[PDB]
């Protein structure tokens, strides 16, 4: 047949097409910052950002990216800006071969934005969750997919909207060669999130106080929606593959579809309905590659699977985490003898420790109880096999592990020592922060 209707075969030959042979390996890392006025801490209006992105883009030579007639990003090769629904300002780096391109990457970057603000008397703010202001002091984009959304978090969760408005991440995409490496990846990326969640925490305040939280961000995303958070723990079922992920995600709800420019709210309705050309939002309409790929990409578990896979529980911070993010991954997953040795580490955990470990760390951190121990003994073992990793690979990227490894001997997050500093010099104001976290 000429237009023969996608099958969920052709779903899952979608994913598997992102196989790719090691020497293709690459690594991408995202990252997303808050934007404030340096005089008086308020979070940076869109008004602000579009003069921002339009400066960066007439300087440094970056496209335009539009929604009507808003400017709501840039792209330059296989770099893009872009802008969450509070503002919050990300890059997407293009996939690069080592860490090393990475860190120059994240540099370019950040010396391209104070480039312009600094002139606007606008700073940027690495942290996790928004210590300062409340929900309602944020200022939302002009983006029509964020409107959907915002409407339906409250029937989901609690805390959906601070996750949009009020959150920060740094995460890093890595690819896998085949279906069975890319199960061995996932269940190491699973089972090891809560421990990148801990080395990363930095979101200790809420509204100008502390919160009761090291990374009051993870918790966020436990509130946010069940239907697409979590530890995902059928992936360590037998019977996991890129099959079983994608009956997962078809059973997920939708929030959108986008048709001829425009975002059609889709929420209440699911893509398994829209396969059989039954979905109410879109009367008889087939989807396509497009629809499964946004559809995919509206799923929020703490590691994610598409064409590439990525890493969700890190908290946004200063650079030089930034650079250490991806490189904590590329070290435990991308030279195999780590890869397995992650694997044997892990595998007599429970599904009931996993998500213990995943509940507990945003509070407690390293000094989470594990077993015989705290979390801290189990991320020196794991942080010692990343280093292996990262001296396998021959390209002298080790370094970039130095700012977490304070943090694993001492057992101190970084949301601790913010709340040192806090409880300390700073007077008990989270003003200094500003100053402190500032790129
Ligand atoms: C609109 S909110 C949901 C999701 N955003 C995130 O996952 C952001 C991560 C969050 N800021 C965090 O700190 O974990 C998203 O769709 N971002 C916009 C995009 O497609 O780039
Ligand atoms: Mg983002």
């Amino acid at each position: 047949v000429a237009t023969e209707p996608l099958t969920r075969e052709d779903l899952i030959a979608y994913l598997a097409s992102g196989c790719k042979s090691k020497e293709k390996w690459r690594i991408g890392t995202e990252h997303e910052k808050f934007g404030f006025e340096v005089n008086t801490l308020r979070p940076m209006k869109y008004d602000q950002i579009a003069e921002l992105l339009n400066s960066i883009a007439e300087r440094f030579e970056w496209e335009k990216v539009m929604e009507g007639d808003k400017i709501i990003g840039l792209k330059q090769g296989k770099q893009s800006i872009s802008l969450e629904p509070g503002g919050q300002f990300e890059l997407s780096g293009a996939p690069l071969e080592t860490l090393h391109q990475t860190c120059a990457e994240v540099n370019s970057h950040l010396y391209q934005v104070k480039a312009v603000a600094e002139e606007m008397g606008i700073g940027f703010l690495g942290m996790g969750f928004q210590p300062k202001w409340r929900r309602e002091d944020i200022p939302t984009m002009p983006k029509g997919r964020y409107d959907i959304m915002r409407n339906y978090m409250p029937k989901v969760g609690s805390l959906g909207l601070d996750m949009m408005l009020r959150t920060c991440t740094v995460q890093v995409n890595l690819d896998f060669s085949s279906e069975a490496d890319m199960i061995r990846k996932f269940r190491a990326g699973l089972a090891l999130q809560p421990i990148a969640t801990a080395l990363f925490a930095n979101s200790p305040f809420t509204e100008g106080k502390p919160n009761g939280f090291l990374s009051m961000r993870s918790h966020i995303w436990t509130d946010t929606d069940k239907d697409r958070t979590g530890m995902l723990p059928f992936v360590f079922d037998d019977s996991f593959g890129f099959e079983q992920y994608v009956d997962y995600a078809l059973d997920v709800p939708m929030y959108f579809a986008y048709r001829n420019g425009k975002y059609v709210d889709c929420t209440g309705m699911t893509f398994r309905q829209f396969l059989a050309g039954k979905l109410p939002c879109l009367p008889g309409e087939l989807p396509t590659y497009n629809d499964w790929e946004n559809h995919l990409t509206t799923i929020f578990p703490e590691v994610r699977l598409k064409r590439y896979m990525e890493m969700r529980g890190a908290d946004g911070g200063p650079w030089r985490r930034l650079c250490a993010l991806p490189a904590f991954w590329v070290g435990l997953l991308y030279d195999e003898d780590v890869l397995q040795s992650v694997l044997d580490l892990t595998a007599d955990w429970t599904p009931a420790e996993r998500e213990m470990l995943r509940n507990k760390v945003p509070v407690t951190g390293l000094k989470t109880p594990f077993r015989d121990g705290l979390l801290k003994h189990v991320a020196e073992d794991v942080l010692k096999l990343a280093k292996d990793g990262l001296e396998r690979r021959g390209y002298k990227e080790v370094g970039f592990l130095n700012a977490v490894t304070e943090v694993v001997r001492t057992g101190v997050t970084p949301a601790e020592n913010l709340l040192e500093m806090y409880n300390g010099e700073w007077g008990q104001s989270v003003d200094p922060v500003f100053q402190e976290l500032l790129y």
